[PDB]
């Protein structure tokens, strides 16, 4: 496929802008799992899917059977990987656009973490739209996390929530989301 819009979509903490602690989130908001879930999967288009991209430790992190993540086509980059069609639902690669050389058939393309990937491909010109859950919590600096968001914002600009309603859909978008202690939105970001 060639030049696809890429989207990155991320859960993070403000005001820093954490997104996890010794290789793990550190929260379980349910209803934004859902929420990912929904996004990364529907199509618009008839015999099309979406396609996820994900760095080699974040593949190694989910539990062997729960991998591939279902009803999408499963990217994963790594330096020390060849171009190669594992099988209709894996690819291996050691760059984005390389990847993509090898799909067909794909409606959106979604970068799903980690650090490491989000904080290199944020500077890819492929990447054209970022979805940020943004994350409140009356006590931050409580919440141990090592490993942050490293994105140049002001390059950026946040849209209407028209604008990512329209983006997503179908899919229902509350406001102002309470699990635990956290409060959560849903943003849609473009560049300018
Ligand atoms: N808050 C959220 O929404 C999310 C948070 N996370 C969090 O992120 C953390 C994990 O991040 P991290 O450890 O950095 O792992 P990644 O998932 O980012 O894996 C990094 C690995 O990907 C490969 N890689 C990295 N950059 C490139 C590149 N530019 N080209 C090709 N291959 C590349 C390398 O593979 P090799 O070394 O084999 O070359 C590298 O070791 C955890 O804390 C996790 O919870 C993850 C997803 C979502
Ligand atoms: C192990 C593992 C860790 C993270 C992910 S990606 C992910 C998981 C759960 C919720 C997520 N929410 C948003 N907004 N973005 C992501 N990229 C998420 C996939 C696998």
């Amino acid at each position: 496929m060639l030049k696809p819009n890429v989207a990155i979509i991320v859960a993070a903490l403000k005001p820093a802008l954490g997104i996890g602690y010794k290789g793990k989130m550190p929260w379980r908001l349910r209803k934004e799992i859902r929420y990912f879930k929904d996004v990364t999967t529907r199509t618009t288009k008839p015999n099309t899917r979406n396609a996820v991209i994900m760095g080699r430790k974040t593949w190694e992190s989910i539990p062997q059977k729960f991998r591939p993540l279902p009803d999408r086509l499963n990217i994963i980059l790594s330096r020390s990987y060849e171009n190669e069609i594992i099988d209709d639902n894996i690819i291996h690669a050691s760059s984005i656009e390389s990847s993509l050389n090898l799909v067909s058939d794909v409606e959106r393309v979604f970068i799903i973490g980690g650090a490491e990937i989000y904080n290199e491909l944020i500077n890819n010109s492929l990447v054209s739209h970022l979805l940020i859950t943004e994350i409140e919590h009356p006590s931050p600096e409580s919440i141990e996390m090592d490993t942050f968001l490293k994105f140049p914002l002001e390059s950026w600009t946040k849209q209407p929530k028209s604008e990512l309603q329209k983006f997503v859909g179908d899919t229902v978008l509350e406001d102002d989301i309470k699990e635990g202690d956290f409060t959560y939105n849903y943003t849609l970001w473009t560049r300018k």
